[PDB]
């Protein structure tokens, strides 16, 4: 039938609330505001309001769990819409708190709860319905029992909402809602959105790899620092076919006096399969089946080695899926990842200054919140927390709240009433606290991210960002073009140019635009590798981004090491050097990688193995100039933006001056202006206090007349006219000009 | 099939072992694999109990007993011959080893046209595309691949057929034609991580692709060819031809490239040990990766080895002072070492490379070693001529280039400058084609299907000469003091 769709993964928290493409819309008879009526895979019906996004496809309608598992339909099948409203908004409409969500709550909850879920949104209810309301730090859910014998009926201020008590819990068809879904991680859409697409297929269709000749996935290997979400990643794909799945969770099966670990093992196997497709979580596989080199007793070597002998037993059908999880791959013995154990390793990584954001919006989603909580402040203030960490500052936080409430309510449990649970206003003062108090010792490793930043932040450079523009994105929105003419193009960049111009933030803007995982090895990072003669941490890092696919890797001061050479004298390198040679032999590995970019930035070109610019590895090399007055404009104007500056600046003038200002140079007068603008701000807010015992709401033209007077041209132009006669050197032009093949 | 044998609890697996034996010969000629023997029968050199010892030395007196008779085989497997405990490889115990190794860019091929040969494969699949994009992935991968592929199809299609099982029927089955869109998208997917090792390989370069260089190729054709076409003419003479050659020539030239394509003539294993993977043994301090490098030679023979950039680690010190090497170097004089061994193997042949050769070891060209220096001079004109067309050949170029005139300018272009030059044509033929494909996507909101005349104006205009006068006359001097005259022109013994 035409009026059917798929159901996917929702764009907002809010049920009730279904997203359909908007060309879908009038062919599916439905309009802007209509009652969106729902008709699941089984005999089962609801209904919900229409709401369209942009990226949607006419196939796609997109339904959170609320309303998934209230029509019994799991992430990904076909739903039925039948728009049929009546005008008889419901009476008498009737609830109950007939669920074990309610454990130990005491108070009124009907009045916090439901009564402004109801009435805030006069949203529509059909009877037999659960739905989940979310606050005072818990997400309660309630299932409908009375709405008039209506299909759907609206909540409105004639309908006399009603509550009831009852002790019995949820149905057998009923999910367990407390337990987590696809919705309830969000550091890792790009990796759930991969292991998703990966598993969609046996776990939904066992029978779909059961008939045909295809080998389906047969082992996924989730990895990354503990606490990152690999096992909630797990239990959330398991949750569409959770029938044996949770008992078989392995952490616990390598500490068994011998072979009663062996056999609970071959147990495991053996009852995970027995109902449903199941998935068979080896937790810290780590542990399990380490690299045999380092083992020192033969009875720990025949658990890891009859572990693979109980993986290749599954190669027979598809229904089983063996989600393995670690901290890292190559601290597991190469036995696994073979063909068939382990096929499908799956990079999961801390999240990045966005991952965070999503990760903490979804832990804080039943606090009440308060209203001045910069939730993407402290995403960026929290760099480095791996996943369930944020999880712990959430609830630091919270807790923070409590104990700043539980003096004024001074009862000894939470039979505290879940009225005053509401009033917890989880203020940003007690997040700045958990921060202080939280650590990040899950790891702080070399992090992959999709950059924020953007052209709109990159002042001038209107060329450069053209001719990466024609490189990083012409080769892969055209590929047709580059194969019709055999150009294999460029898989690498080297900018040179005065530091501070604008170098790595071209790099990560340029990674923004395609959306691609950016990967910054800094100076330092390059530096260390080689002052521990430990280059070999290359191969890590490349590896990486040969995960990280789309990537785009970049070598901040790749010329560090030969800076921190002279380029002259050394046993070691020469005109090379350790880690310089290990990236090349590592470039020339990855330049069959078609989906990296390799990225590098030089502030000293000159002083550079030269063996780095040949062909295949960064060849294309652009120069990154400094910023002539109308991009130092741009450049101030960038800088600025983010900050409040009175609407007198001249800056067309503070442009003129710095005659040849760096980026750099340009954004520390900005910062030279805020700081002597909170000097000048502090120094009256005190005042005011004094005064006591918004002066100046942003900055001015006055303040910049303090901030210049510490200003450089942190080029001398003996530099400038150093990149110019590398320029020259490699502008390659031998009079050439006014060549012509004659008529 | 024997890898579960060694995780059976103490003599459960000595006793399976022995009747995996037994059992195995009692029918019929009969294969025994002990798949994954690097586990079974590690080096007992790195083992901390007596009884995965004496698992490892029962395995060894259990292939003694096939000694007797030839109807059975024991074909074991590992990853690589040095992590097996030097107990097996002796005479009757694993007698002969046989190195798979990774497919070249032919092999995946031939591995993903196997695979793919009962899916639908469509009519835009580029194999040969794949096939050199696939480049490391080891056998099992490209199955891995035509699978991700092959599902990247049916999980594109099952939308469509909203079917919960593949009683879906077989003619849908055959309208999965799986685009080259979904082995795009695969390969994006598809990682590596089996291994990706030093890769011995039958190149698919030849005579063709190397432009000029009449002299040259004939030099070579008479050097490697001769000595395996006619051997007897060898022996006749008690010639014992050279097992060598040095390249020594201007940088980006075409001396890989030619020992690539006197790899294919010969139809030979060629292994290309690029500068950067000797620099890092010198820098790792571990010249004894070197002789595994041989080693791989050694098993892969025909092979032709050629050290890219063999005098790396003396222009990666100058060559003027050095704890260490000297004039010599750490891994050049393991490289000595390994080709005084091989110079006993007549099937193999060792090729080094070296844009700098006044700055490398001079007992790398002492006769046995790389004896024949042959100079790969920068292209002439005419030579200049055929390296363009050989660059172009690959490419739609315009009936109306001047390609005799775009030599003439290059006075001095090295073969690389001249590729360079072909590549800045094709970037800025790109450029000129989608910048009015997207003005045709604006308008309706092939252009030009070929490079052209009009593009090669500005392609020219970042051109060099990757060599100064300075390093021509440098080669020259060197060879002039390698081409060994002193005035016996017109020598003659007298009637
Ligand atoms: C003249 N002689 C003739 C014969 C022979 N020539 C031939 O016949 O070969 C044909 C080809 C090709 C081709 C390509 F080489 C790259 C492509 O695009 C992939 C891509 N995907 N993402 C990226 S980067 C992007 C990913 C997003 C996040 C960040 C980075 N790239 C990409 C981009 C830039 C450079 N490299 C790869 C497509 C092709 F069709 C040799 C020369
Ligand atoms: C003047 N005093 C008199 C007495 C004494 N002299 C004497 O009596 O010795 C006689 C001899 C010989 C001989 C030989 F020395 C090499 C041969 O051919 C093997 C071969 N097979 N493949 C190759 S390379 C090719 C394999 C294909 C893939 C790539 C590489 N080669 C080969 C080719 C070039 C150089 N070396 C070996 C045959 C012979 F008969 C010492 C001097
Ligand atoms: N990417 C994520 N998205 C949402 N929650 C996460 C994420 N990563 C970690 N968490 C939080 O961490 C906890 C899961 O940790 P767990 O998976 O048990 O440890 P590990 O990740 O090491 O297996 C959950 O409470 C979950 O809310
Ligand atoms: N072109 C530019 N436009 C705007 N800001 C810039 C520009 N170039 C540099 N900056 C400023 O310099 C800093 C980044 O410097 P960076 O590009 O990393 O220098 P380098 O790459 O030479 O180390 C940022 O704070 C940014 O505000
Ligand atoms: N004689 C030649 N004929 C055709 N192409 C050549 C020639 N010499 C070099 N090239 C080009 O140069 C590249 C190979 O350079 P290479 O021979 O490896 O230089 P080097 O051996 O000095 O490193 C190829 O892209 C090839 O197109």
């Amino acid at each position: 039938r035409p009026n059917r769709l798929i159901v996917d993964e929702a764009i907002n928290e809010d049920n009730s609330v279904v997203s359909l493409s908007q060309p879908k819309m009038d062919e599916l008879q439905l309009f802007r505001g209509d009652t969106v009526l729902l008709k699941g895979k089984k005999r089962r019906e609801a209904v919900c309001i229409v709401l369209s996004d942009d990226t949607c496809s006419d196939e796609k309608i997109r339904m959170n769990r609320v309303v998934r598992n209230n029509l019994r339909v799991r992430l990904g099948d076909v739903i039925s819409i039948q728009p049929c409203p009546d005008v008889k908004y419901g009476k008498r409409i009737h609830v109950l708190p007939i669920d074990d969500t309610v454990e130990g709550i005491t108070g009124n909850l009907f009045e916090v709860y439901l009564k402004p879920y109801f009435l805030e949104a006069y949203r529509p209810i059909r009877k037999g319905d659960i739905f989940l309301v979310r606050g005072g730090m818990r997400a309660v859910e309630f299932k409908v029992v009375e709405t008039d014998p209506s299909p759907y009926c609206i909540v409105a201020p004639d309908t006399v909402i009603h509550c009831e008590g009852e002790p019995i819990k949820r149905e057998d068809e009923e999910e367990s809602l407390n337990e987590v879904g696809y919705d309830d991680i969000g550091g890792c859409r790009k990796q759930l959105a991969q292991i998703k697409e990966m598993v969609e297929l046996p776990l939904r269709h066992p029978a779909l790899f059961k008939a045909i000749g295809v080998k389906p996935p047969r082992g996924i290997l989730l990895y990354g620092p503990p606490g990152t979400g690999k096992t909630l990643i797990a239990r959330a794909v398991a949750n569409e076919t959770g029938a044996f799945f949770f008992l078989i969770n392995g952490p616990e099966i390598m500490s068994k006096l011998a072979g009663e670990s062996e056999s609970n093992l071959r147990k495991a196997f053996e009852e995970a399969e027995k109902n449903a497709p199941a998935i068979i979580f080896i937790d810290e596989l780590d542990a399990i089946a380490p690299k045999r080199e380092k083992t020192h007793g033969e009875v720990e070597r025949r658990i890891v080695s009859q572990l693979l002998t109980l993986m290749d037993g599954l190669k027979q059908r598809a229904h089983v899926i063996v989600m393995a999880a670690t901290n890292r791959p190559n601290s597991i013995d190469p036995a696994l990842r073979r063909f068939g154990r382990f096929d499908r390793e799956v990079d999961i990584g801390i999240p990045d200054a966005t991952g965070r954001l999503e990760i903490l919006q979804i832990h804080t989603k039943n606090m009440k919140l308060a209203d001045d909580v910069d939730l993407e402040q402290v995403a960026n203030e929290t760099h480095g927390h791996v996943g369930a960490d944020l999880a712990a500052l959430c609830s630091e936080a919270a807790l923070q709240a409590i104990r700043k409430k539980m003096d004024l309510i001074d009862l000894e449990d939470e039979t505290i009433d879940a009225e005053v649970m509401n009033s917890l206003a989880v203020t940003m003062d007690d997040f700045r606290w958990a921060l202080s108090q939280s650590n990040p010792s899950a790891l702080r490793e070399t992090v992959v991210e999709v950059p924020q930043v953007t052209w709109e932040d990159i002042g001038g450079l209107e060329d450069v960002k053209r001719e990466l523009q024609e490189l990083v994105q012409y080769p892969v929105e055209h590929p047709d073009k580059f194969l019709k003419f055999g150009m294999t193009p460029s898989k690498g960049v080297l900018f040179y140019g005065p530091p501070g111009c604008g170098k790595t933030l071209l790099a990560k803007a340029i990674a923004n635009e395609c959306q691609a995982n950016f990967i910054s090895i800094k100076g330092p990072e390059l530096l260390t590798m080689w002052f521990g003669e430990s280059e070999a941490n290359v191969r890590e890092i490349f590896d990486k981004a040969r995960q990280a696919a789309p990537c785009v890797l970049f070598f901040d001061e790749l010329d560090s090491i030969a800076k921190a050479r002279g380029g002259n004298i050394g046993d070691g390198g020469g005109a090379a050097d350790r880690v310089i040679n290990q990236i090349l032999t590592e470039m020339d590995g990855m330049s069959t990688k078609k989906n990296v970019f390799i990225i590098g930035a030089t502030n000293r070109p000159d002083i550079i193995d030269p063996a780095i610019l040949r062909p295949g590895r960064l060849d294309q090399l652009i120069y990154i100039p400094l910023p002539d007055e109308k991009s130092r404009v741009a450049i101030l104007k960038a800088n600025l933006r983010k900050s409040p500056v009175a609407k007198d600046v001249d800056l067309e003038f503070l442009a003129k001056m710095t005659n040849g200002f760096s980026g750099a140079d340009l954004t520390e007068i900005c910062q030279r202006a805020c700081k002597l603008a909170i000097r000048e701000s502090i120094e009256s807010e005190i005042r005011r206090e004094r005064e006591r015992q918004d002066p100046v709401p942003e900055i001015r033209r006055d303040h910049f007349e303090e901030a210049m007077r510490f200003a450089r041209r942190s080029v001398s132009d003996n530099d400038i006219r150093k990149y110019e006669m590398f320029a020259q050197t490699l502008q390659q032009s031998r009079g050439f000009g006014s060549f012509r093949f004659p008529s």
